[PDB]
């Protein structure tokens, strides 16, 4: 009965004190090395030894920043029958705490209805009391094809829900369920299963059916405005103008479903949006959404999620109660987050969409240290550390007024330490005035996206949301369920990957300019572990690392073309170091590996993908941070001006390699010696840039084409040639 | 409208048959069509299978008169 | 690399027996080691050769 309802589990002492102890002599190696560096100069020419020197200076800092905070990795595994005895136990009122859900929907017109209905449907089918759950959906657009998709899967909801219930299906989503290659009568045992599920199978397929004859029906606008069934026209008809709207479906209000249980609420929302005010694209929706569902149903915890996103185990709340509800060892939590796992991924990882090293490696062994960073959706929330309010334990009104709006019932709403709604209980005032609290006016001499709810950043908010809280004394906490919680579509080709790490990487260079920056906000007044200090700090100067890196990679083909040197050669004094330096890092790699799980060929997916998605876009995203703060084209690029840089380098070094045959065979062997080191580095930057061109420029496995390879080594020889005949 | 318009062309189509279909009547009559198909695949299996084996005397239309085509190097024009 | 090409005849008998019993010894490690087809990965095995490499380098180094 007095059992906690989760362990942390640190990683094996075995497996981790060796990996601690190679850190360690990394960094007594890296040192000595770089000492040795600054010691020893060239004379000969000083201008290529100080750009590389500088170079491995930034290199060896941003290691130290990016490795150290991952000391004792944990791994925290939760007993759910134990809160389903205490809290669920026979005979008395469900007392878990409710929830409320968050969808964002932006526009159609690129996220089809079928995603979202999808989304809204493994939501409704969720394992959990049914009084107890409410979905908010925030129709950022306002268009009516969204609204009449929500009343079609509000409809299908109803067949949809008792037959997930009752056979308890694995992915809860439709389109996710049935197709799935695994055969479907592994552990079902209900003589009835199969009828209904082929009487089930039908009534989905009418439903997409509906879906595309509603989408074809939208496609073509008419001229004096859309038509609602009743009569009166549809308010959005202007998008950049129209009135507040919510509407409410499956409620206790709305009919149950097939056995007669009621389904849960699901809350549409739309807020006013008069022109000649700034709106913002993220952060107001889910602030919308906050002070909305105070007024309608107040929950101690919330969830947010995308359209694409849908929920495959269907107790990632119910998995994640039993850390907010403990008092013991989750009174201090102010979030809970779960890794992004992705569907439809390829074996091959053609441009790295897997991301096994950041989930697997930084967060994990970031766990141990006020919890990870929130990511962009799948986490589970606690209002009370959205208002600002520190961790407990260690005339009026006007201050709340200022704190956050002028709304009286909202404000009597928050001061509820858990749950439970004002004492109005009139439907009327609640769905009066919570159209009052999305006014265009109202985050105006208050603190909302400067110190409340989700912070109003640049681009990217999420992560400035979440230091916000733990730069006080909130910790957070991560989670890895055996079935994944929550499982999401991958982007489809290589150009919006790119246009999404420039967008990554130019919202953190933004967050890396104002009062918020990790790097001394908030010094005095501590509340912030040091170690998490140098994990914000890395992810906020991750794309500046590619401004020597650029450098780094043309030194060497830069020395080859004429001085073939960088630092005078020692072998009794520089030589076991420089194996030393490799020797630890490949050590540390394996001991990695050993407690990670990550699989070799994900392990060199990540490492290569560093320097090719760093020198391709990463300087790019600096040039718009620096351009525009300096300003105190603009717009996105196309995807294959964006990849000329690498494509410039490994040109470059390709030339210069010829260049080093070349003296070769100007070589008498009193020369053989020098030049093996220029090799090696012009082959580690060849050998790190090449293999995403081969895999762009050739839709066949291993080599692209073969004459055409073979014309290109073709072409170099006579080039060589002509070279070597005209020095 | 059907997008190959014959039926083994499109019945094996990996691709996903309701993309773009907007009828409600589509699902039950396009199940309906696939079974009349494949019993029409039969009805051509077992003809080819009949015909396999020559008779002595020659082939027999159903009317009564022999089929002209016995001798595959000398029968008359036929046109129906 | 001690050999001034008086030597050269010799070891090439040697050389064809252990490559011999390489080649058979080897593919099916390669196939139990590595997921993927034809090579287990890539930067691996070239730093493998690295190792062997600055091994071999050092035991001609210290002979
Ligand atoms: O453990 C791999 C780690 O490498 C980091 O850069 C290395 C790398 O050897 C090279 O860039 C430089 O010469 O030395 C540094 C020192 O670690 C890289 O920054 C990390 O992202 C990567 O995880
Ligand atoms: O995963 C969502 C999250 O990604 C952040 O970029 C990561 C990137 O995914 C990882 O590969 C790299 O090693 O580190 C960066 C820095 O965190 C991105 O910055 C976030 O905005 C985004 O929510």
């Amino acid at each position: 009965a007095r059992q906690p309802l989760s362990r942390k589990v640190p990683i094996a002492s075995s497996k981790i004190n060796p990996y601690r102890m190679v850190i360690v002599a990394r960094l007594l190696i890296l040192a000595f090395f770089l000492r040795y560096r600054i010691l020893n100069p060239v004379h000969d020419a000083i201008g290529l030894w100080l750009t590389s020197v500088i170079c491995e200076i930034w290199f060896a800092f941003s290691w130290i920043l990016d490795q150290f905070p991952k000391w004792f990795p944990i791994d925290r595994e939760t007993y759910l029958d134990r809160l389903s005895l205490r809290y669920e136990r026979e005979g008395e009122p469900n007392m878990l705490a409710p929830v409320d859900i968050f969808v964002s929907t932006v526009d159609p017109m690129k996220e089809p209805p079928l995603v979202t209905a999808n989304t809204v449907l493994s939501i409704l089918a969720m394992d959990y009391p049914v009084d107890k759950i409410s979905c908010y959906i925030s129709d950022d657009g306002a268009s009516m094809l969204t609204f009449e998709s929500l009343s079609e899967t509000a409809e299908f909801a109803r067949k949809w829900v008792p037959f997930c219930k009752k056979f308890a299906i694995e992915p809860r989503a439709p389109e996710m369920y049935f197709t799935l290659k695994v055969d479907y009568l592994k552990d079902k045992v209900q003589p009835t299963f199969v009828k209904e599920r082929r009487a089930m199978k039908r009534e989905y397929e009418e439903f997409k059916v509906r879906i595309n004859a509603l989408v074809a029906k939208a496609q073509k606008v008419p001229p004096e405005g859309w038509i609602m069934q009743d009569g009166t026209p549809w308010p959005g008809n202007n998008t950049k103008d129209h009135p507040g709207m919510i509407q409410v479906f499956l409620g206790q209000s709305g009919g149950h479903d097939t056995e007669g249980n009621e389904l849960p609420r699901l809350v549409y929302v739309s807020r006013e949006k008069r022109p000649g005010f700034l709106h913002h694209k993220k952060a107001g929706a889910m602030n919308a959404l906050v002070r909305v569902s105070g007024v309608l149903t107040n929950a101690p915890f919330m969830l947010n999620l995308d359209c694409d996103h849908y929920i495959n185990n269907s107790k990632a709340a119910r998995e994640a109660m039993c850390f907010l509800m403990d008092p013991q060892i989750g009174r201090k939590v102010c979030y809970v987050q779960f890794p992004q796992r992705f569907d439809g991924i390829d074996r091959h990882d053609r441009y790295a969409n897997r991301n096994t090293v950041f989930f697997d490696i930084n967060m994990k062994g970031l766990d141990g240290i006020q919890g990870p960073v929130y990511v962009g959706t799948g986490c589970v929330f606690r209002r009370q550390a959205l208002y600002g309010y520190e961790p407990p334990k260690g005339m009026s009104q006007m201050n709340f007024e200022k704190k956050f709006g002028q709304s009286a019932i909202f404000v009597t709403s928050t001061l509820m330490d858990q749950g439970g709604v004002p004492p109005s209980s009139s439907p009327a005032a609640l769905l009066k005035e919570a159209i009052h609290v999305i006014s265009c006016g109202y985050e105006d001499k208050t603190e909302w996206g400067s110190e409340l709810g989700w912070i109003y950043g640049s681009i990217t908010e999420d992560i400035l949301t979440g230091f916000k809280m733990h730069c006080r004394g909130w910790r957070s906490i991560y989670c890895m369920p055996k079935l994944p919680a929550f499982k999401g579509s991958a982007p489809i080709n290589l150009s919006d990957r790119l246009n999404q790490v420039l967008r990554w990487a130019l919202g953190s260079v933004e967050i890396f300019f104002s009062r918020h920056c990790p790097a001394w906000y908030g010094l005095k007044g501590a509340k912030l572990r040091w170690l998490e200090r140098f994990a914000y700090v890395n992810t906020t100067i991750y794309p500046f690392t590619s401004l020597p890196l650029l450098a780094y990679c043309t030194l060497p083909a830069i020395c080859l073309l004429t001085d073939k040197f960088i630092m005078p050669p020692i072998s009794t004094f520089a030589s076991l170091f420089f194996i030393a330096l490799f020797l630890s890092i490949f050590a540390t790699g394996i001991l990695e590996l050993r407690w990670s799980g990550v699989s070799i060929e994900e392990w060199w997916r990540n490492e290569q993908f560093w320097v090719i998605g760093g020198i391709s876009a990463h300087l790019f995203a600096v040039v718009q941070g620096l351009l525009k703060v300096l300003a105190g084209e603009l717009y996105t690029f196309k995807w294959t001006t964006l990849l000329i840089p690498p494509t410039t380098v490994l040109i470059i070094n390709l030339v210069g390699v010829v260049a080093g045959i070349s003296d070769a065979i100007n070589n008498g062997y009193q020369s053989w010696g020098p030049l093996f080191g220029k090799l090696f580095f012009s082959f580690w930057v060849i050998v790190h840039l090449y293999p995403f061109l081969k895999g762009l420029m050739g839709r066949q496995n291993r080599t692209p084409t073969i004459v055409v390879i073979w014309s290109v080594l073709l072409a170099s020889i006579f080039s060589l040639l002509w070279v070597r005949i005209d020095p």
